[PDB]
């Protein structure tokens, strides 16, 4: 099993550089930084991370076709790959309606715009002159001067909806799914497989990644309790099909959505902690990851909280979780 | 053949970080930075270099037991290995009398000092609490809190003389020999092998490195011209044994010795001839240099250090070596 780590660049980048180097020392293989206009800029954070790291893969987790021209994205990814000596990965997704409303941006065909941005980004990274008259994305004679070091920078798609999961199976080198429980993947992987069989691809070409809420501590209950605030936020934002897949009292969920705080947090129960987070001792967490692996998951991203204390939990994971899971 | 690159940190450290990143891009595997009190500090240079690189191995080429405590050398190396994610190498040598006469440092038994220093550095790096009552190095209760990432950081000895070569066979993970010609390695690798056999070691455990003067250019004569000033210095400093081995006109040498002594660089270079260029440098076209490196591999060289001048232009030369030399010699 491969492990990733994710951070919002909402603290001074030096602190983030410490966490990621700590993650590299502890055998994490992927570093994913969120991209939102209100936080520190993702590529500037990835530059500093690159300079403080040596082996860990890194890149946006995830950017999108809208807040920058896909041409700019491609050139940013190439710069990162150059600087890091061939370690870049491109996490890319459609974004969200709240953002583009705020920014005055049209949320044009999410699935198509993404598919086509990705095809255009792959070609520019290959050093091709690109003339591409898509439905949404339209390029005329663009070329990069900057080159990546890798022949093909991996592209990981964020996908929650059915079409995106299938579109990912057809084009993506990997898929980031905001899920933490094996049932979420029993459903979504066939949807990716459908796309992958369609396009002639084996599932060996596709890193299915669990972008999970993790919370590991030496004390099971200290760990469980660190999970609670993120779990309460998940339950709120989940669509009913997920609510029905794991069997969640929409009663609590109206009480959590409403309370949102300590009232929101009080209504979080054990079926929700089962459903939206890998929590427990290292031995509990090692077991939950084993199960996700049987379901086709090849990367687990230890998202927030990483534990009650991120620093302590990164180290605990390095000592007692990563080596037990190959 | 693995390739290394050498650099004196005598320009702003950002310029050096560019050259090393460029060498990494171009497939060089080792970066060796000299350690002399008059230039930029070797470990501050290596720190910056580590932050601008990702996979090239890096270290001092070479430090010595005298200008810092060996315990300070150990923790500096551990700090480098931590920062770089496990890429450090410790190049270490006895230093030189001229420096320690300048600095008021007694050049005590260079071979026993070096062996004892290397042994203490390794025990320190292995995390041991160290009490060591050597003939020169005496340590009581010392222990590092800083830990390397590599279980064993490699130790490369710089070695020109036969007792230093023998010692390297017994204790070193690699040997940096300042020489560019197969005749030097014919003479030296038997000496290394004797120490290895005495210590019970295979020669697969030992990276024999030619710390060479290299000058490559699409134009062989331009390459040759660029190597002269460095060759002038190597001929001048060569011990007497080395110059007869290669048949250097010893009168052309003294003329080079006086000119550099006075700082008369143009007079020094006027006295360098083809015999010293073939003796003390690897020069010419990429095809020429590839052939010369194969003749070095034949004597038992497993790393070539593309030392100064690298080429007429360092930046151009690093790229040409990357494109036309390293791939040809890559097992
Ligand atoms: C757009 C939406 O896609 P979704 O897969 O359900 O959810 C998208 C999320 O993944 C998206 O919000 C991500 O960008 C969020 N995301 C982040 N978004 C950000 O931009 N920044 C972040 O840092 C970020 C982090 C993050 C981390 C992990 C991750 O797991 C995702 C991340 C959707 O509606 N998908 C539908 C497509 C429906 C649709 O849009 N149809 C249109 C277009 C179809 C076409 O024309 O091709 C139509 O009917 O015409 C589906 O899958 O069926
Ligand atoms: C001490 C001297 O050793 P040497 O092997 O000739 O030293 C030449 C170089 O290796 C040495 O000067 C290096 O430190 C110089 N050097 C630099 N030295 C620096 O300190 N900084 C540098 O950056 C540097 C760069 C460098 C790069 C490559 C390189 O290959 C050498 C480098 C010597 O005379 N050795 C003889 C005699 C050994 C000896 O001293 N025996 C004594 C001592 C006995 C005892 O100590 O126990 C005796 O028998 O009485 C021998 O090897 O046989």
């Amino acid at each position: 099993m491969k492990f990733g780590i994710e951070f919002v660049p909402n603290e001074p980048i030096q602190k983030l550089c410490y966490y990621v180097k700590l993650a590299e020392d502890n055998g994490f293989e992927y570093c994913w930084i969120t991209d939102h206009y209100n936080n520190r800029n993702v590529y500037m954070a990835l530059t500093a991370i690159a300079m403080n790291t040596n082996k860990i893969k890194l890149g946006p987790g995830v950017t999108n076709p809208y807040v920058r021209s896909p041409a700019i994205t491609a050139s940013a990814i190439a710069t990162l790959d150059e600087l890091s000596g061939g370690r870049a990965v491109l996490g890319i997704g459609p974004g969200d309606k709240a953002t583009f409303d705020a920014l005055g941006i049209e949320w044009v065909k999410p699935v198509t715009t993404l598919k086509e941005s990705i095809e255009v980004i792959r070609k520019l990274l290959a050093g091709e002159r690109v003339s591409y008259e898509g439905k949404v994305v339209k390029i005329a004679g663009a070329a990069l001067a900057v080159k990546p070091i890798q022949k093909a920078v991996p592209v990981y798609m964020g996908a929650q909806g059915p079409k995106m999961l299938e579109t990912a199976g057809m084009i993506a080198d990997g898929v980031l799914i905001n899920a933490s429980n094996p049932k979420d993947f029993e459903a979504a992987i066939p949807l990716i497989k459908k796309g992958a069989e369609a396009a002639g691809r084996s599932m060996d070409e596709i890193d299915v990644a669990a972008y999970a809420c993790m919370s590991v501590d030496k004390n099971a209950d200290k760990a469980k309790q660190a999970a609670v605030p993120v779990v309460a936020f998940i339950a709120a934002g989940s669509p009913p099909v997920v609510l029905e897949r794991h069997g969640i009292d929409m009663e609590k969920v109206e009480a959590i959505r409403n309370a949102l705080f300590p009232e929101a947090f009080k209504n979080v129960d054990d079926t929700m902690l089962e459903a939206f987070s890998i929590y427990g001792t290292p031995e509990d967490v090692v077991e939950k990851c084993k199960k996700l692996a049987e379901m086709g998951v090849t990367q687990i991203v230890a998202g927030s909280p990483i534990g009650p204390n991120k620093e302590t939990a990164i180290k605990l994971i390095g000592k007692k979780v990563i080596p037990a899971l190959k």
